[PDB]
């Protein structure tokens, strides 16, 4: 921001968030697909007690 | 890479490697659902065996 005009940055910095939310989602995903795991160990926990 | 000058190719060659990323990660998605499935199906066959 510092360094160059705002118009030219704009395409650096939206690259950067573009890779950033990837990255965001990316782990969002893979939590909901670990938090689905444990609901079914718990399911199977909760049938053993 | 030998028709465009490094100054301004970038800007493809970065959209394609990140389209290519983009379905890499939806396959390694669609293999991780289909796992979860395989999974709980594979215990339910140790459950009969």
């Amino acid at each position: 921001f510092s360094r160059l005009d705002k118009v030219e940055a704009e395409v650096q910095i939206d690259r950067l968030i573009t890779g950033r939310l990837q990255s965001l989602q990316t782990y969002v995903t893979q939590q909901l697909i670990r938090a689905a795991e444990i609901r079914a160990s718990a399911n199977l926990a909760a049938t053993k007690m």
